[PDB]
């Protein structure tokens, strides 16, 4: 089945095309290729810088009648320097705005950290450190709640939040939505069961991000472990005819996760999107989990200081 069943009693599609790096003058075109192809959920960020070249793209293929808006699942991320109160709003228009779209199927809180709002994406003091806000994410939340009362966002969610801090938002006195869905980093090297069990316990769907390991993240180095290349999962691969990526895709899609795997190139935003004729055996599955090594990508490590850094805790 293409899509999962959020607890706002919307339906997500189970892949979507992530958009993080994708240059601006390559994105327009890697999003109508992906529509093209019947993608129908693409995962977006104010921070990443493009949302207006993802904009066009989405626009031209509902003006071309490919796809109809109630079919397209479009999620954002409210940046860490737009945490208070009276920023929220405005963040999600001018996300909107960019988008082309008079709603959002999913908002996401990025990150749990604040950063002091300005200009700057990464606010910096005299000595290097990120200056956080004031501002806590309970507030934050209730500021996301406002949002689906007001018609521009279907559902809210979270992004990078530790168990703990899915919990202290379960509990948030006089909560009003619960999130539909908590975006981590997830891959083989990276396995995640503890938070995964615990967010779904809670009815939370979980979107695996970076789940091809990232190989253009801006710090990588030769040295670094490859999911792509490691020979294990090409054995998996080989034995269902398929490529490693794909098994790196369907590996979470069996987990019960949404997965959103970035690509520019139109050879690989198809292929990307044809995992839907295979299964991994279960002990394929447990082959792929027994590759966990705590390998995170995304560690925010200009910020390890803030108060509600996600990445102290075990899970
Ligand atoms: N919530 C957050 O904090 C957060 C954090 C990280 C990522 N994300 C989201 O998750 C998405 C996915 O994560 P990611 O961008 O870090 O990385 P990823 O999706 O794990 O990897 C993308 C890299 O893989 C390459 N690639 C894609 N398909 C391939 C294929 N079939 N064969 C070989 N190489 C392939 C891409 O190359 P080309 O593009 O050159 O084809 C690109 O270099 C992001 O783009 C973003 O939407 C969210
Ligand atoms: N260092 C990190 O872990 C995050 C990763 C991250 N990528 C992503 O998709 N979400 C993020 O927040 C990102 C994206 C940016 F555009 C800029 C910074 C950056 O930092």
């Amino acid at each position: 089945a293409s899509r999962i069943l959020l607890n706002n009693g919307a339906k997500m599609p189970i892949l979507g095309l992530g958009t993080w790096k994708s240059p601006p003058g390559q994105v327009t075109e890697a999003v109508k290729v992906a529509i093209d192809v019947g993608y129908r959920h693409i995962d977006c960020a104010h921070v990443y810088q493009n949302e207006n070249e993802v904009g066009v793209a989405i626009q031209e293929k509902l003006r071309e009648q490919v796809v109809k808006r109630e079919e397209l699942f479009i999620v954002s991320k409210l940046w860490c320097t737009y945490h208070e109160k009276g920023l929220v709003k405005g963040a999600c228009q001018k996300t909107l705005s960019d988008l082309k779209l008079d709603y959002l199927d999913l908002y996401l809180i990025h990150w749990p950290t604040g950063f002091k709002p300005g200009k700057e994406f990464f606010p910096l003091d005299e000595s290097g450190n990120v200056v956080p806000s004031d501002t806590n994410i309970l507030d934050t939340w209730a500021a996301m709640e406002e949002l689906v009362d007001e018609g521009l966002v279907k559902a809210i969610g979270i992004s990078n939040f530790n168990h703990l801090q899915v919990e202290m938002i379960l509990n948030k006195p006089g909560l009003k939505y619960k999130p539909a869905v908590n975006q981590i980093e997830c891959h083989p090297y990276l396995t995640q069961e503890k938070l995964i069990q615990y967010c779904q316990s809670k009815g939370i769907v979980v979107t695996a991000y970076s789940p091809l390991g990232s190989p253009d993240r801006p710090w990588a180095k030769p040295e670094d472990p490859s999911l792509l290349e490691d020979p294990r999962i090409k054995a998996i691969a080989a034995k269902h005819n398929k490529t490693t990526a794909q098994v790196l895709i369907r590996f979470p899609m069996q987990r019960n996760l949404v997965v959103i795997p970035k690509s520019v190139t139109p050879e690989r935003i198809a292929e990307n999107f044809k995992v839907f004729d295979f299964e991994l055996s279960s002990q394929d599955m447990t082959t792929l989990l027994s590759y966990n090594r705590n390998w995170r990508v995304c560690a925010l490590l200009r910020d390890t200081s803030h108060k509600d850094y996600p990445f102290h805790e075990e899970f």
